[PDB]
RNA sequence: UGAUGGGGUUAGCGCAAGCGAAGCUCUUGAUCGAAGCCCCGGUAAACGGCGGCCGUAACUAUAACGGUCCUAAGGUAGCGA
């Protein structure tokens, strides 16, 4: 199925538009332990 | 205003050229001499003037931003085919 992207209406490139589109952001993840880790409530209980 | 110097003329000293004092003259004109101009600041509802180039962002585009040259200063608000 198709893809709603940001930038509207694409001229030259077909693959360097999608790059800075949030499709293709930077998925970042989170440490544990790690500067940045504190849980306050885990996942159970 | 006329210093100072130069020239003409001639009483005279030299039988020669030549020099030549006073006086009268022709000329040069140092000195003294103000505003103005140059110079110093001011004033634009005084006459007037009020920029180029070159890049630069999340496809593209455009450039908020940056570089550099020049000017007395680079046109601001408002408007604007």
């Amino acid at each position: 199925s198709r893809y709603q992207h940001t930038k509207g209406q694409i001229k030259d490139n077909a693959i360097e538009a999608l790059l800075h589109d949030p499709l293709f952001r930077q998925r970042v993840e989170k440490n544990k332990k790690g500067k940045g880790s504190y849980m306050r409530k885990g996942k159970h209980g």
